[PDB]
């Protein structure tokens, strides 16, 4: 096991949820992870051709799982993968010592890296955030680190000079990236990081810089991964042939499928219900069973739930359309 | 031990820090609590006449202590207090199950309640926040609960209908309250909660409603508690006599002493450095030894540090001025 | 002689700019109902108001034409007959326009201008201070009421701003919002009468009964008997030390306002500040505010309902306190 | 005949409103240096610009007097001689004023108005849509360029807004900021030429080289050779498929802008948008932007230094690419 670099990060990187038992919204329940569905999902993603698996971000419920639940979940993922694809766990926590303690334990179980935001009880500034990731990578230098650059969840907004500093840390190999307004500059400031746009932004981002932009992250794949596999294969054919017509059609399809996900189109309103909306979309699509949300985040306004289920139905149809 | 109500919450309620050892900014250190200073502070606050002790909020480093550190700190506080004043621990965490687990353990050690914000990885909405506090009070019904109504730390903004819902929960007995623009209405919506304004707002708040506003919280007391004791005694003399002149002079003194605390007067900018600024103020005042900040929050811009030290010097002088 | 803070007492009511029934049409040219203007002023004074402010946000200072403004003030100036003080409003997009407007309307017979700041570009503190010093120096016979609304004017009117405005003789008063820093601001600005919102006057008067002697009211456009009763009752409370009846009136006023703000949110209310106030007033039936001049004539129906319910509650209160 | 999106190509440069040396004084009355206006236009066209926008934020649409605006456009209209298209700017505080301004300046010989929305009260989506439909219907010979700046105009110009503007023939183009949703917006608004910022044109052209054929530039006021070279080089790149030299030019432009934003913060830059741009231009020495009309003549010195460093970098680039 030799540590991951940015060169090893290509293709469809799919973020899976942490499947929950039918009583997982109850604070009294203690072993709420469905390890059978957890295993089954891993088998079907790898069989579908995904290049790598991320986990334990916001909708993966890193916030609301217990430590014993996280260890059993990671263990099951690791066994089932059997080293066939790289795997990132997630270990964001409220302080640097807890982050380090979790990362050490989950790397030892067999995850290859951690998808990592920053502690967010106190809003972090730029030097605080740089030193945080430096401390972690120095404390566990065998862990690859994916920056989870979510300003809604983590308050800190991951600005341009932050990315210049992360490119200096060998462990930081990739980033779960949101809007691409400054992707052109961030690629220049951060040559050593594989920036993963969102799946819907992969088309545009790869056109900006087809040399650097070779991978993306997907949560839509939890509704049926054929669409993400099709987009990956068609973009890389497009880079060679110069014919982006079919790649644009898939990408436009993916955008339309997400058109009801965010309440009122509002990322901040979506962020209040990130966990529930992603899981309900996934529940609705029927490709896997995400299940109820662990507390406190088990209350979603019905109007918002409907938007997520419509998106989930739209992605299941896209999976059928782009299958075989 | 019969559970606290709002009627038992009067006077100067002082928030103490979690004293740290000289190497506490280092993530490698593991037992960073100075239990001797922890004990010494408790003895001197009780000797000074404080009516109650809060702890483990933002600057008390609930975010960055380890669990073994929190148990040793609470244990030491509890022993030293010897039931002479009520004590609130702090158990905010990222989910409801961890909050419950911590609260149970620290109540068993001997704290009388918990100062409790809300999980903040996902921004909470109003029903989510109400049900969170309901779940906790139902799971540990012997715990008194002080709402830590900090919208900067916890994203959720604790609006008026939230307070109407908390007044319905017997366990919720008090609140660490910030601006008083809507205190008049919140008192009406929440008859069963003792609202603690900030010490600098106690003068105005007690004039608004001297029947309901009988207590306040203080962090300035960690620079010398005579000023808070003097303000408490003089406001209650003012309520009876109707002569608020001396109470206004103390309160104006306290406001001027805080005039350099917030960088540029900005609560949000102060909130990025809440821990470091409070501790540096306390370090500067010399009444107790707060010490270095546990990681990641150990980096404060020097200009900001100077403002905090000036405030700390201003409060030490106020303590001398209002002593004996 | 120009107003000082010592002249600013009791209930100060903010007047809409009443509009003719074609006022939403951008083709319209003279959309002020000058007869309803005159009649509101007569009825306001008869009811015992202490002074009249106007031409702020819901007064449509932003959407009136210049000639419409000239005719409005003239109508108000001559209906008042010098019986109460009157502030017009002249907030515009730059200092020179603010000055040119303040000159003409003071000359027509306004006592002062209720004034926010140009807000195309958000000002910092020195920009705002200099702006107010510029206007005060340019029209020194005009009093100034700071219209301190950060939602409309972006700038948040912080503590050091109030200290500076106390340095300007012309700044006699301030239409003030949340009272969380009022105790401090009264200390920093000794020469300014701070007007809390009518619902906040009870608490503010109790904080500092010497300084807090006046408030501003828009609910009085629904029937001014409630605001007049709150002024008289608070004045009696400051002498008897018995605030029960003042708290009863104040708690009624909050209740009547409880459906005004869409979702309880001040910033969502600010998006429809014009429409919701005038729709509330129209539903109260004390006066006819009329359609909103373009572009702010579109308001969601759920929000409109909330303001009409509030108009009905204030109009009920006016009957309760007549 | 009125412009369509098919007429909007290449480098579109935004002109300051040059000011006489007394222009900061609120007592001043005619503060446009009409001879510098005329001379900038001559030099811009000679340099090969495709079209001229003006009178946005740093163009001081907010702080010019009406007569100053009339004389400015006349000077531009007659110096252009119909050689390139010209957009004036007529954003004001209400629809009727926006219309009255657009009529006169189009009549003087502007081809369109660069237009944001009234911003005393923040508009929602239907308010903004109706506002633009109102203006387009009221001056149909005028083209419209949406000036989509949420910092100045509060409203954030979301995706459903762009779909509506594509329904309006007059809306031919958009001065556009961050490009994170450009791919989607191009799909929702087929009839609008989207102008990215000059630094963003490289990436946007690569996303959609058929649609992204034009950009807006304020750095060209520091010396327009860099923007002209980026247009020609990007056009060659779309044919050769070789983007190395376009990326070199683009990366130079970002570097020259790297000290413009105080603390890298767009919202802090927006507080001094007028002053920082004109101070940058003054320091470049290609033209004389001049003092800022009140009230926006105060800028912190550290920020001023940052803009002057940027002016020097762009002026260096102009020499590099002449
Ligand atoms: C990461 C994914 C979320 O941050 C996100 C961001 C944007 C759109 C949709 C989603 O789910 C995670 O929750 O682990
Ligand atoms: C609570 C106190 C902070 O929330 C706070 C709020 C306002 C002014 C100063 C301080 O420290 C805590 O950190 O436990
Ligand atoms: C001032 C009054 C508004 O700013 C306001 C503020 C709070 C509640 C209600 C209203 O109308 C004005 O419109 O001139
Ligand atoms: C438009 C240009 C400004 O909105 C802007 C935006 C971003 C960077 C620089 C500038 O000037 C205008 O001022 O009319």
């Amino acid at each position: 096991t030799t540590r991951l670099t940015a060169e090893d990060i290509n293709g469809a990187w799919t973020i899976m949820p942490t499947p929950s038992t039918p009583d997982a919204s109850d604070w009294r329940s203690t072993n709420t992870v469905d390890l059978d569905e957890t295993a089954r999902i891993v088998e079907e993603l790898i069989a579908a051709g995904v290049n790598g698996i991320l986990s334990m971000g916001t909708f993966g419920e890193c916030a609301t799982l217990t430590w014993e639940e996280k260890r059993d979940y990671v263990s099951t993922v690791v066994e089932t993968i059997r080293g066939r694809v790289p795997y990132f766990c997630g270990t964001t926590a409220l302080n640097t010592r807890e982050v380090i303690r979790q990362t050490r334990e989950l790397i030892d179980i067999g995850a290859n890296g951690t998808m990592l935001g920053v502690p967010m009880w106190v809003k972090m500034d730029l030097p605080t955030a740089v030193q945080f990731y430096r401390d972690v990578a120095g404390a566990v230098p065998e862990a690859a680190i994916a920056i989870y650059a979510n300003p809604e969840a983590f308050k800190f907004d991951f600005p341009r000079p932050f990315w210049a500093e992360m490119s200096k840390i060998p462990q930081v190999v990739t980033a779960k990236y949101l809007g691409i307004g400054m992707l052109d500059l961030d690629l220049k400031l951060a040559p050593n990081i594989r920036f993963l746009p969102h799946e819907d932004d992969y088309y545009a981002a790869a056109r900006i810089n087809p040399e650097r932009i070779t991978a993306f992250w997907s949560s839509g794949a939890m509704c049926g991964p054929a669409t993400a596999i099709m987009l990956r294969d068609e973009v890389e054919r497009a880079k060679s042939t110069g014919d982006w017509i079919k790649a644009k059609a898939i990408s436009d399809d993916m955008r339309a499928a997400d058109s009801t996900l965010f309440p009122r189109g509002d990322f901040s309103e979506f962020s209040k219900y990130n966990i529930g909306l992603e899981k309900a979309r996934m529940d609705a699509a029927g490709w896997l069973k995400a299940g109820p949300c662990r507390p406190p985040y088990n209350l979603v306004p019905e109007d918002y739930l409907v938007g997520a289920q419509k998106s989930g139905k739209a992605w299941a149809a896209l999976h059928a359309k782009y299958s075989k």
